């Protein structure tokens, strides 16, 4: 089933992602709110690009049940960032890192070419990752740095009653998505590429 193959084909990359210098330092309480904020600003840029690609691919009729609009993060993130930065000025001030530029370019390609299987891979990497682990990151931002949970709405999914039931449903949706052999190989390749993009974002953030 595709869910298991996605997990297994990216397991090594997931492990590298848990041990990136920036993300490891952040979660162990060795950085600070400033660094968490920089993370969230870059995330806002790529979630914005991701959600345009989602919208396009959903509109095309591909993977519609998987592409649940309750997952959308960009607007919630912007409200977090308003709280973290003290105003809405950051929107006009932030600049994409080179890795974020590259990720945003790929997401815009996926959007404009309506690359459904690519989009689903990036959807899995982002949303199932935040569904799974985002609770932990949020708890640690609060515990290590005193971030108010009002600035942690990104890690809370309001439209989702029960996360464990949700993740099971999501995996089952992956398992039922009708794909040609070539579309499936592309989806799996793209999931690897999504982690590499993520790894380069964290790399830039630690530099
Ligand atoms: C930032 C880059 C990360 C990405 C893109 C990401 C992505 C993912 C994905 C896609 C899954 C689902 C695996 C599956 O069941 O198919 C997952 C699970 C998980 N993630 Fe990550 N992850 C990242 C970082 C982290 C970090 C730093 C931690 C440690 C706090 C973490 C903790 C976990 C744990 C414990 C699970 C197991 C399932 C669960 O907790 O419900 N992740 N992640
Ligand atoms: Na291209």
């Amino acid at each position: 089933g595709l869910a298991v193959e996605l997990k297994q084909s990216t397991a090594q990359a997931h492990e590298k992602a848990e041990h990136s210098t920036f993300m490891s330092d952040l979660l162990k309480g060795r950085l600070g709110v400033a660094e968490f904020t920089r993370l969230q600003e870059q995330a806002w840029l790529f979630y914005t690009a991701l959600e345009q690609a989602v919208d396009a691919v959903r509109a095309s009729g591909f993977a519609e049940s998987l592409l649940d609009p309750a997952l959308n993060r960009a607007e919630v993130l912007a409200r977090d960032l308003d709280k973290l930065n003290g105003s809405s000025e950051w929107r006009s001030r932030i600049t994409a890192s080179p890795a974020v530029i590259d990720y945003v370019n790929r997401l815009e390609e996926i959007r404009d070419n309506v690359d459904g299987p690519a989009l689903v891979a990036h959807h899995y990497v982002r949303y199932l990752g935040e569904l799974s682990g985002g609770q932990v990151i949020a708890r640690m931002m609060q515990r290590h740095y005193g971030v108010d949970p009002e600035a942690l709405g990104f890690y809370h999914f309001e439209g989702i009653a029960k996360l464990k039931v949700y993740k099971d449903e999501y995996r089952e949706k992956l398992n039922n998505l009708e794909l040609s052999d070539e579309q499936r190989e592309h989806l799996l390749k793209e999931a690897t590429d999504a982690f590499v993009f993520n790894h380069q974002v964290f790399a830039d953030l630690g530099k």
